């Protein structure tokens, strides 16, 4: 029952729900079964960066993920987000673990949305940038097991005292202000997001992944969305 558009960094291959047989980046439109994927050579324990871009003229949601000293991965999907999402949304980060586990640490997150109207003074914009996260980060809405401030970072899923990731965990952080992504006088609407993340696991098979997502403003974690559902979807439809 929420509406979800997401870019997933999916670390575990669930081949019965359509994943390819390797870690991958994907574009999810109202379903965990990605509309488009690309292979991702995820590196356990290294800091990675993902970038997400869209605009209402081209109507193409694109993402790129990379690590220093490595080649990038990229995915794009043609989708008119004015037909999928409401006029006002919230934007956020989500991650989960299941039987298999990893840390889902966010070290920085930035976002910019712009609406240009046909007026003389055309520009409307929202921008935020976090390069550290406090214990009490009042402009984020934390859901589930998400916490901020441990080492100045945002830990989307549970990590024990000694730094070990926990299984069967799910958490999200959403920016506190609603974001206006369509307006009747806008001639161009666009957005960009970037986040840096550290996925580490003591295991040879980490799971489940991190996603950037855009949702209805009152979105909440679906019941039972640990593991393969990434904190985003109530089922694998
Ligand atoms: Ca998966
Ligand atoms: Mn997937």
């Amino acid at each position: 029952a929420d509406t979800i558009v997401a870019v997933e960094l999916d670390t575990y291959p669930n081949t019965d729900i359509g994943d390819p047989s390797y870690p991958h980046i994907g574009i999810d439109i109202k379903s965990v079964r990605s509309k488009k994927t690309a292979k991702w050579n995820m590196q356990n324990g290294k800091v990675g960066t993902a970038h997400i871009i869209y605009n209402s003229v081209d109507k193409r949601l694109s993402a790129v993920v990379s690590y220093p000293n490595a080649d990038s991965a990229t995915v794009s999907y043609d989708v008119d987000l004015d037909n999928v999402l409401p006029e006002w949304v919230r934007v956020g980060l989500s991650a989960s673990t299941g039987l298999y586990k990893e840390t889902n640490t966010i070290l920085s997150w930035s976002f910019t949305s712009k609406l240009k109207s046909n007026s003389t003074h055309e520009t409307n914009a929202l921008h935020f940038m976090f390069n550290q996260f406090s214990k009490d980060q009042k402009d984020l809405i934390l859901q589930g097991d998400a916490t901020t401030g441990t080492d100045g970072n945002l830990e989307l899923t549970r990590v024990s005292s000694n730094g070990s990731p926990q299984g069967s965990s799910v958490g999200r952080a959403l920016f506190y202000a609603p974001v206006h992504i369509w307006e009747s006088s806008a001639v161009v609407a666009s957005f960009e997001a970037t986040f840096t993340f550290l996925i580490k696991s003591p295991d040879s098979h980490p799971a489940d992944g991190i996603a950037f997502f855009i949702s209805n403003i009152d979105s909440s974690i679906p019941s039972g969305s640990t593991g393969r559902l990434l904190g985003l979807f109530p089922d694998a439809n």
